[PDB]
């Protein structure tokens, strides 16, 4: 249906996301070298500042999970810190502790934050931590609120939800009028079967799809990063030739083009 | 007197202190290259967390000057950010906007934070920003509140400190109870020069000195700094036989030392 008002029904067409922009020199540096519109940034990183592009959204943050580069909270609620005053490690950490109030503002603050720095197109959410049902509602009411398009996969299955939250994501989900997307993770997939991925998205049947990947340049900041192989492997697969003529071979589509057409 | 009093009353010795750890990964990793014990923590750096050694101090962050990495603020006092919500780029916008209360809430914040990563022994100021005399109080309270001892200098010259700041810094710095170190920074002097200006350390009376360098790890991360070619130079320098003979003749203290002393 979204398609159809894109004038695309029937084709297979391609929203390609690059997660985690703003956290590392080498994720930017990637987003640079690689030739791509379409990213989040996460604002709390170090380097959200040195990120410009065409299709940029925000990627909201809850947590941070590595030894190193850890990110803070922009606000000053406490139950978003733990407790050198990062953002908690794991989800699990976030679930039980956080305040509904609190996540909306540094989640406000975050949004405020990125439009002082590129046009933010839409919207989504490192880790799903948006998946307790109370935030979930947080998230697309201000997606609506700040006319951003946020990420609603078509199905969450396969996302690892826990299940008591379910009953009332499945909820929400079959309630919004939002665009839903048919999503594609190669993350948690072994680096070296990630060409091989790649080359067969050449197979999916027509339809809407969303394929995250976290590309970033094989360098010593990149790799103090406990998932660098997997980085460097979306990273390599997305310039092999192959690769990037399977990609021509959808229609691909910016996050701009269909915020213009919900807003 | 305070040489005095640590028994080293005529010698030659020197602090050699390392800034800007947790900025870069770059910073980071020249600091255990160089296996020395002193330097100082910008803790809202995303780095922060990833170092550790003997004689770490916390150097307080209140500007965030290139483009990018920037630094933001750890509370949400409004005087301290600008307009994107970072740390103001010049120490004149800052000294034009922040508020004293506020600029105290960040440091204690920024204080605390550091304590949760290793033990501070000292305190700094990133540019000098505690140069406003308003701040400088600020900034010696804390000292004293923590039992961490400030960086303080013997002579303000060549500080670039705005005129009408001299007598209230120059009364202040008189009435203080804390020792006053002779200040050096090669920070200003050509890259290619450096070498000597190490070596030249060699003609230098007794007394205290404080030699500050900024020794980094040829990386493209660190080379997204625009002074790096200085960076690197200082670490080469350090690194050298050479240079590290000279500073052999001198007695190293550090200001784990210092702070036993008087406390
Ligand atoms: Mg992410
Ligand atoms: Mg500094």
């Amino acid at each position: 249906d979204l398609l159809e008002r894109l004038g695309l029904g029937g084709r297979r067409v391609l929203i390609l996301h690059h997660d985690d922009l703003g956290l590392t020199h080498a994720q930017n540096g990637a987003y640079q070298a690689l030739g791509l519109p379409t990213g989040s940034v996460m604002v709390p990183g170090a380097w959200a500042s040195g990120v410009k592009g065409e299709d940029l959204g925000v990627h909201l943050v809850l947590t941070s999970e590595w030894p190193a580069p850890r990110m803070r909270p922009l606000t000053e609620g406490e139950s978003l810190r733990d407790e050198a005053g990062y953002f908690p490690e794991s989800l699990e950490a976030l679930w039980r502790k956080a305040r509904a109030e609190e996540v909306e503002r540094e989640l406000k603050a975050q949004i405020q934050a990125a439009a002082k720095l590129f046009s933010p197109t839409h919207l989504d959410a490192h880790q799903g931590a948006v998946l307790r049902p109370d935030l979930a509602e947080v998230y697309l009411r201000l997606a609506e609120a700040y006319r951003l398009v946020p990420l609603v996969p078509e199905s969450l299955e396969g996302l690892g939800v826990p299940p008591p939250f379910l009953p009332e994501l499945e909820r929400l989900l079959y309630e919004t009028p939002f665009p839903q997307v048919r999503f594609l993770d190669p993350y948690g997939l072994p680096p070296e079967e990630r060409l091989g991925f790649y080359l067969d998205l050449a197979h999916l049947p027509p339809g809407l799809y969303y394929l995250v990947h976290h590309s970033a340049l094989p360098t010593p900041e990149g790799r103090a990063l406990p998932d660098w192989p997997t980085r460097e492997a979306d990273y390599f697969a997305l310039s092999h030739p192959e690769v990037r003529r399977v990609l021509a071979e959808f229609h691909p589509l910016t996050w701009r083009a269909v915020r213009e057409a919900l807003f």
